[PDB]
């Protein structure tokens, strides 16, 4: 019978996302298992991966480490359907991420809107971002993740291709593989492995 | 005509429900102001004060600014309908912050459940504790302000009252007087002040 504490790292977004989701499921089948969360950007997690049995992160792999490729994200530009004729004139919304990440949504906004990319919001946070965007700031791109309970009537959707290839964002789960003679870790990786299959 | 950058630091859940309503009025008013935005902890926020312009955050007054009160929150209890008969015995989550608050949550539960107070998962963020309880992770308090789009058919709320009187959090904008003279810094202060009201 499966005890003890489990100290998970991971991206903010995940854990609006994918870690409730598979929380649920741990919980239910472990529920003598005490679990502690931190979330923070990919950085900050990687950084701070000694307090972590597992980490859930995004972009590449992590160093010196069992990785696991959970999924991909596509990704959508979204914008107000009353404001479509004047979308080259609204603010656009920035998150904070790695370059490589961020240079691809901004060579899309260059090349798609046919000017200077310019953000008039900058914020750390994908799900801050979401915010911005719900309450009416104005434009960007999100994950696919992270498009939960945005209004279809208010907001166009549109599909974010490079080269008519997706703009993509990989999510991998981290840990060392010493820690999975822990039971309840093993159980939380053997479970989130098969959650995303 | 109002330009330059506006610095704001705040509470993570402020960023997810005042802030971007204020920011999507702030916008269309001010629409040549750059607006940065950074989410953390009450603690790290006051922490990094001089990052900011103007700060938004929860609990007590800042030290050695000046402070206007926007809102209080009052709290809830919330639980799955369907397992209303095995809240004693349902994972309860726990969000970091300050221990007065945190320690009336927790005497609320030690009095009302008839039992110790212990939290099977702890999260930093409210937004993420917000996000295991509509995953069906457990039960948890929440501030009004963060009960937005929580299923009414799926949840019961009990109001936190501890003496019939509520349990409340306040929440304080803060900045350094010698700000106001940059047009960007009054209009927003001036805005979010009236806003509140
Ligand atoms: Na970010
Ligand atoms: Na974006
Ligand atoms: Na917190
Ligand atoms: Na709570």
């Amino acid at each position: 019978e499966v005890n003890g504490t489990i100290s998970i790292g991971c991206s903010s977004l995940i854990g609006q996302t994918l870690l409730p989701e598979v929380l649920s499921l741990y919980n239910a089948q472990f529920p003598n298992v005490e679990i502690q969360v931190q979330v923070g950007s990919t950085e900050q997690i990687k950084a701070n991966h000694r307090d972590y049995h597992v980490m859930i992160t995004r972009g590449n792999k992590v160093m010196n480490l069992a990785n696991t490729h959970l999924f991909n994200d596509d990704h959508y530009f979204i914008f107000p359907k009353n404001r479509r004729d004047d979308v080259t004139k609204l603010p656009f919304i920035e998150f904070q991420a790695d370059p490589i990440y961020i240079n691809q949504i901004k060579q899309w906004y260059n090349d798609n809107l046919e000017q200077d990319y310019h953000a008039t919001i900058t914020v750390d946070q994908v799900a801050t971002c979401k915010e911005m965007l719900i309450s009416g700031v104005g434009v960007t791109i999100l994950p696919e993740i992270m498009m939960k309970n945005i209004s279809k009537e208010q907001f166009e959707f549109e599909k974010v291709e490079i080269d008519n290839e997706p703009l993509i964002r990989s999510t991998f789960m981290s840990y060392d593989p010493s820690m999975l003679q822990l039971p309840q870790v093993d159980s939380f990786v053997n479970l989130m492995a098969s959650f995303v299959e």
